[PDB]
């Protein structure tokens, strides 16, 4: 057979026009408020001066202080999935991002970005990299805690401690932490893109049963989009086990009505392609690729 998807993908690289295609998106994208993210109070707490939630959209710290952090709940009504897409945490708002993660109730985090990325920091150290060194976040009364982490060579996947110190309440938190992916870039493959994201899948952070899980690069816009988009798509694929039903162009405009930018260039839109396209072969039976995928993606 031949997905629909397929042969879009075909027809769009052959006449090459995916600048065009990725264009109309970005021409057809919701425009709504983000009043709230540039109140003069909330300057510091936004990574990027033109990269931020909107009103409608954005997640709320629960403090009557100040409510503000640059996070968007990505709310996937049909393919009844959530995500909290926000940016790399900044020095002064770590403490914000992981009283975000316990008031929402999330398990996992994915981080697709490095914390130094072409000689400047696009995201604070906002996790332990020391077991015996735990961090304490005053502000917002949390400890957080690595317990344990698995590298492997392109991603690592940490186990951490998180503890509300006024209630002494303590939970799990997984990092899936994807390291090799540059910004304004793609993954390597599609093979070592979804198993990767396999492996998020596997953990159990992405159920329903569990707060949305929150997905940062720097802006929580390129990379954080991209990978949204092709889970998202595989997830719609996989309800209906019908992949000709899903139309990832109007899939990735029902995300953008959640928060700007998702996907940033023209070749993580054909990227999202690819990987969608590959990711249907295990969604629709072919159980053996997944290990494909971990051989290709050489994680060893
Ligand atoms: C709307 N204007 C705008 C767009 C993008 C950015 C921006 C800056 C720096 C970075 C690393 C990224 N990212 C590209 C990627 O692939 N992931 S990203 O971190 O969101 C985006 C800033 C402002
Ligand atoms: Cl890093
Ligand atoms: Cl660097
Ligand atoms: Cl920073
Ligand atoms: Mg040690």
């Amino acid at each position: 057979g031949h997905m629909e998807m397929e042969k879009e993908f075909e027809q769009i690289d052959k006449s090459g026009s995916w600048a065009a295609i990725y264009q109309d998106i970005r021409h057809e994208a919701s425009d709504f408020p983000c009043r709230v993210a540039k109140l003069p109070k909330n300057k510091n707490r936004n990574r990027y001066r033109d990269v931020s939630p909107f009103d409608h959209s954005r997640i709320k710290l629960h403090q009557e202080d100040n409510d503000y952090i640059n996070a968007s709940l990505i709310k996937m009504e049909e393919a009844q999935r959530s995500y909290i897409l926000t940016q790399g945490p900044l020095p002064n708002t770590c403490g914000h991002f992981w009283e975000m993660v316990w008031e929402q109730k999330s398990r996992g985090v994915v981080m697709l970005n490095r914390v130094m990325e072409k000689g400047s920091l696009k995201c604070a150290q906002y996790w332990p990299q020391k077991e015996e060194k735990e961090m304490i976040f005053e502000d917002t009364n949390l400890k957080l805690t690595l317990i344990s982490e698995d590298i492997k060579s392109y991603y690592t996947v940490r186990q951490l401690e998180l503890e509300n110190l006024t209630t002494q309440e303590t939970r799990e938190i997984l990092h899936f932490h994807y390291t090799t992916w540059p910004d304004f870039g793609v993954p390597e493959s599609p093979a070592s893109f979804l198993n990767f994201l396999f492996k998020v899948r596997e953990s159990g952070s992405l159920s329903p049963e569990h707060g949305p899980v929150v997905v940062h690069c720097s802006a929580g816009i390129g990379r954080s989009g991209t990978f949204c988009l092709a889970d998202t798509c595989l997830l719609l694929m996989d309800k209906r086990k019908d992949p000709s039903s899903v139309d990832i162009k109007k899939v990735l405009l029902e995300m953008r009505k959640f928060r700007m930018g998702l996907i940033q260039t023209a070749d993580q839109l054909r990227f999202s392609y690819l990987a969608v396209i590959e990711g249907a072969k295990f969604i629709m039976g072919d159980s053996s690729v997944q290990d494909q995928w971990k051989e290709l993606s050489h994680e060893d």
